[PDB]
């Protein structure tokens, strides 16, 4: 149950020939690929070194190879089996495969000063020169793998991921390194971090999947887990109908293995894996294919391998004549090159030490009776040679190896499925995205990029997630972070970012609510013009003399001024046209309702002069201007919020002149003719103005206010002036024009 | 550099006499309390066992005590020093103090079947019977401590905490157990989880404090860290001015130590710590105080302890006459009882094994030449005795001890500061909150309890945090989770949870906008009554006959009906009073504006009958009712949103009768008297109704609509009827009443 080959310098070996026992038993079944192939590779390397005449001339290399059974306690016992004389002496040990096994064996071997070189251990914790003084490895540590994973995650644009870690030293340390690098660099945020137990209860993987489903926006999972755990996680995901939700990124524990995805292709399609660079060795293939029982009795586990390989027992009966790669499928294990490289590194270190310490001698000099551990380690750390794959093998000052990785993606096209190479990582990422075949490019982001107008509220803690909401219609967008109200006296732009020009309305000759007043004003002007023109040629007429030669003219001018008011008050509010128009308002009203030889002079000029200076007083003290009447007319919808242009003569400033003129109109109008017509005129005017209070105040405002008020005022004043002029002169005109003899 | 005392059965020992070296050196300074006291306690226990005649009669117990220097590699070397013959044989080993040291020593000792009993290791990982077969401890594991911490956290009401873990096996495993128990029980949520490095760079602790300050609502920190880390964290917190923000909950690594809080009382006041139950031993105190150099040469580290204790070197020169507890302060280490209990447990196991295997013999029987490890472990697991403090010592089926803890709180009152006992934990919490002195009770909660009306939105993932916001004023509160709009035809209650009764207005005899119509109606009724009463007694009067004996009466009745309309239309909208009132509207209007021997019969009845059947048609086809006119009058503020009561006669349904009556009023009124008065009446009525269109439609609505429309209608109709009646009969009345001879 142990392989011994004699020689002058004896190296050790630890390989996982058997797997962990099911329960209460140390060793279980046989690992054909992981156990037998690697020890056969070590034996082949030793034979090549012994046969080589230019390396370790006349010096033989022996081996003492034992088994670990994938358990650290068994390997601890075997490591104690190594160091017993401290008689043959072990000069070096080819390290174990699992991280825990290597850690415990290195803990033991540091006391007795025995250099150790591993081929499959990647734990970062072994890079500490203050705790593991005599440990080296030909595979890169997991710090480089975590950095590469971060670079891949940030290269595809993802910034929201979850992590899965298998219990132990490997997965937990890898996930911790990834988390620390992510926190230091910044840019990607970790949502959840799970922990697959060593011995899970039934239904554990479904529970893990359901917990991962507590964050639908984290579709990318970083996995540092064993192949059995990967298979069971994929089985649970398939069972829960998530064939397309998750995106997988695996470590070297996934690699290019087929067992975890044997009949679960759809749930694992598009998974990204990372492996150390490696190739196949044809010499090892020929050596292994040349092995038979009659010539490979050096291996003590070879009969069990024969039985478990060809399916017989020596059921079917072994004929002792089968050959590998013919009666069964054959394929190299991926980690043969590393074992051969470790063995050759030890050989080269011994060669250099012999060259320095024992010069010009054939064989082994007496000074070299006992190999010195510390000097041997120093020589190990400074080797430089080309390995079995044509690639250099070198070490750092800590004993690690440079990080050189290849990247694979699982892809399904028609019926052929295979891990396809897409890029590499040699101190810097090189990823060809044009050859990535998912299920265009997917997405794993916490928050979508928002539209233009919002306020971005970064959540406390994680910078990756933001909740963006669109502010009200009364504000604009200052930036992606805040909103502000430009419309203090304006309106916002349609994009809720700018500030639009304010709509405004007016009464510029528009047809609605403005054509009736001018229509009646034209007729009134024509009638008054006809009356006055008829009177002009007949100033000597006896009825004209009875009415007064100039008594009529002033009145006709007054009502003509009233018509001028009723007409040119609808054009536009400005500082040129409607400015100073209210003095004409009052002038026309006072004439038409007051003027009704020198006596005429005084009673026509005195009162109009006093009222003229009065109106002049408040035209000076209260000058006109243009107003923009947004004010309280702030409609909630800006598109429905239109301003208006009006004269600076206020709402109650146009009416002030009327009251004086109203009191002047009441009775100040001064058996004979023309008396009863004046009485009828006064009665008609009184009935006209009785209803004026609701007429002149529509008490509605809204948007009709200017239109309703202007139309009511113009119509009422025009009608009153029309009746006043009419029920006194039209008749006399008819007598003058139609019947000439009645005079 | 090692203590050897001979005997028949030899036990081992591992104690941390020295501390870790600063750099590149295995052992540093001397630990007077942690190293010397515990080994002296073990020696005292061995001497007591040997002197006791009822325990291990005629059998001597020896010891082989070594040093660990607080480093697991040194202890590994010493453990290898134990097992070398596998000649004196080690029957058992008193375990180490640190978790890692015990783990490595137990990994070594499981191979050679040597039972191990520890006194200060609390790591949960050592409770696995499939990995550490020969390990037992007299202190409880950290699972019980984590459960107690969870119970304490949930007992004070806190539900939002942060965790600090020192690098290693102890702190990380404790924090992991706490997190797992928290997740399983549910109710408390972990915000952040930090990691204090073994060798921190300058400024690390300030960075940790600043990271902890990224969550102001998590004021409680669970700490599993070393005393130096505690001191440095407190120093950083004091430097950053957080004297009162954080609340501390520490494990047994804090305990009742004074060094971490030596001159940092204010930053650490109110910290809660947990310790295993223990007491002091007076026998050990007497034994230690009795030691001098002349009689304690068995201890090989005693001279160094003397020098480092009394401050001299044998600077000041040692006189060789000092005594402990007089020339220096003396105090027992807390973990003497556990060491004595472990030694006595091993002794009792050996006693029981001897009693069973070698019966009725004095000394050691030949069958007992070699102690069997597995049977010795089986005997160890089933011991039951009272220890050195009067408390039972027992083991589980895993080798642990029951969880029994005491709880301390650091308190500052005036000048005296001391850890005060507040409660305990023996399979269930017992906490006296009335004696807790903070800085009333503080709080550490993610979200405050919200007021009544909101919608609680539980965040995805953690159930502990909710963001609650108050919905609009148009909705109520269905529950703490959602809002809904009760006011589809109602208003909400003031608490935004219920549904309030809708305010409503009316025109029930209220003084504004309703007293002028009745005031003029009373006068009109009085005038009409006086006129008709005057005519009644004078039906034979010649001017009455000229006016028509019954021609006047129908008209006077018609205008009286108009006054009845103008009056009783302001009372209330119902299905009794304002119902069917519009037939009287039309009846009065048609009389007053149409009736103006058998000829009178036909021209009074025919037209009123046809219009009466007409109005009856739409009173039947369009029956009246009561309306509530919320409709579009939905004011945004419910307090300002009041309804109104109106008659079901629509806005355009009260006017329909008028048009027929208007056309009947136009000219249908049918050299002699009374002709010119009727002409004047017609003219006055025409001028009255000319302005009616804006009068009868105030085009304002708002809230005045009913009032303005009703007042305008009643006033206009009353005034028209008043003028129509007046400008024809008042005169005749004056002739009849005042001047009697004019007839
Ligand atoms: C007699 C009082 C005054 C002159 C008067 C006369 C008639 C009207 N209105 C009409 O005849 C209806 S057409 C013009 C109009 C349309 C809509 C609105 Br609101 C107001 C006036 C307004 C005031
Ligand atoms: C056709 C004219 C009609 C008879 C008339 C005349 C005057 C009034 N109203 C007034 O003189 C003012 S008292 C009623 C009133 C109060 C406030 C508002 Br605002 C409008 C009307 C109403 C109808
Ligand atoms: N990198 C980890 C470690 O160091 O723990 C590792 C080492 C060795 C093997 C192996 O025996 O093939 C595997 C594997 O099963 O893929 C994983
Ligand atoms: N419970 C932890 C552990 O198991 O590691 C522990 C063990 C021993 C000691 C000690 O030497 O006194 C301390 C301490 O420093 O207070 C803490």
């Amino acid at each position: 149950h142990s392989i011994r080959v004699d020689g002058d310098i004896i190296l050790g070996g630890l390989f996982p020939v058997h797997a962990k026992g099911e329960r209460g038993v140390p060793c279980g079944e046989l690992k054909k690929e992981k156990g037998i192939h690697r020890l056969e590779a070590m034996l082949y390397a030793i034979d090549q070194i012994n046969k080589d005449p230019d390396l370790l001339s006349n010096i033989t290399l022996g081996v003492r190879i034992l088994d670990t059974c994938s358990r650290d306690t068994y390997a601890l016992e075997q490591s104690l089996t190594f160091v017993q004389a401290l008689p043959d002496k072990i000069s070096g040990v080819i390290g174990a495969a699992a991280s825990s096994v290597s850690i415990m064996v290195a803990n033991i071997l540091r006391l007795f000063k025995i250099p150790q070189i591993s081929y499959a251990s990647t734990a970062p914790e072994l890079s500490d020169n203050t705790r593991y003084d005599f440990f080296s490895r030909v595979v890169p540590p997991d710090s480089y793998q975590a950095q590469a994973m971060v670079d891949i995650v940030t290269a595809l644009g993802w910034n929201y991921v979850s992590t899965l870690a298998s219990e132990g030293n490997y997965g937990e340390s890898g996930v911790e390194a990834f988390t620390q690098i992510s926190r230091e660099i910044g840019g990607v945020c970790i949502a959840q971090s799970q922990k697959i137990p060593r011995e899970p209860r039934p239904g554990e993987f479904e529970k893990i999947i359901k917990r991962l489903l507590e964050t639908p926006n984290a579709r990318a999972v970083i996995m540092f887990a064993n192949e059995d755990d990967i298979r069971r996680i994929l089985e649970a995901a398939k069972k829960l109908n998530q064939s397309g939700h998750f995106l997988w990124i695996g470590s070297d524990s996934w690699g290019s293995k087929i067992a975890p995805v044997y009949q679960q292709e759809e749930i694992a399609e598009g998974a990204v894996t990372i492996l150390p660079k490696r190739a196949s060795i044809d010499g090892f293939d020929r050596y292994f294919r040349s092995r038979t029982l009659a010539n490979n009795r050096r291996n003590v586990w070879f009969a069990e391998f024969w039985e478990e390989n060809f399916g017989c027992k020596l059921i079917k009966k072994c004929t002792g004549l089968e050959r590998i790669a013919r009666d069964s499928s054959y394929e190299q294990e991926g980690k043969v090159q590393f074992v051969i490289d470790a063995v050759y590194s030890m050989a080269y270190a011994l060669h250099n030490m012999h060259k320095d310490l024992c010069p010009g001698y054939i064989g082994l000099c007496p000074r070299m009776s006992t190999i010195d551990g510390k000097e041997l380690l120093g020589y190990i750390r400074a080797v430089n040679f080309n390995g079995s794959a044509g690639t250099p093998v070198t070490f750092n000052e800590n004993g690690d190896a440079p990080g050189r990785y290849d990247i694979f993606q699982y892809q399904i096209t028609n019926k052929s499925t295979e891990y396809k190479v897409i890029g590499h990582w040699t101190n810097q990422l090189h990823l060809k995205v044009e050859d990535m075949q998912w299920a265009t490019h997917p997405a794993s982001v916490c928050s979508l990029p928002c539209k233009p107008g919002e306020r971005k509220k970064t959540v406390k803690g994680v910078p990756c997630c933001w909740h963006c909401e669109r502010c009200e219609g009364y504000n604009y967008q200052v930036d992606e972070l805040s909103c502000e109200l430009c419309p203090l006296d304006q309106r916002p732009n349609m994009n809720r970012t700018g500030c639009q020009l304010i709509p405004i309305i007016k009464l510029e000759w528009h047809s609605p609510w403005a054509v009736v007043p001018v229509f009646v004003a034209i007729l009134g002007i024509i009638a008054t013009t006809f009356v006055i023109v008829t009177f002009v040629r007949y100033n000597d007429t006896p009825i004209v003399r009875a009415s007064g030669r100039e008594l009529s003219y002033v009145l006709l001018t007054g009502i003509f001024l009233c018509y001028s008011i009723t007409f040119l008050m609808i054009a536009a509010p400005d500082t040129i046209i409607c400015s100073f128009r209210r003095v004409f308002l009052g002038l026309g009203m006072c004439f038409s309702y007051a003027a009704l030889p020198a006596s005429q002079l005084v009673i026509t000029f005195s009162l109009i002069s006093v009222q003229l200076l009065g109106v002049f007083v408040w035209f000076v003290v209260d000058p006109p201007h243009i107003i923009i009447d947004y004010g309280e007319q702030r409609t909630l919808d800006p598109e429905k919020a239109r301003g208006v242009l009006k004269c600076d003569i206020s709402d109650l400033s146009l009416i002030c002149s009327l009251g004086y003129s109203i009191l002047l109109m009441v009775t100040c109008t001064v058996t004979f003719n023309e008396a009863k017509p004046i009485g009828f005129t006064m009665y008609t005017t009184c009935i006209i103005w009785l209803a004026f209070i609701p007429i002149f105040f529509g008490t509605a405002q809204s948007a009709e206010k200017m239109y309703i008020q202007t139309t009511t005022l113009t119509v009422s004043m025009s009608l009153s002036a029309s009746v006043s002029l009419g029920m006194l002169y039209m008749p006399k005109v008819y007598i003058i024009i139609f019947h000439p003899e009645q005079n």
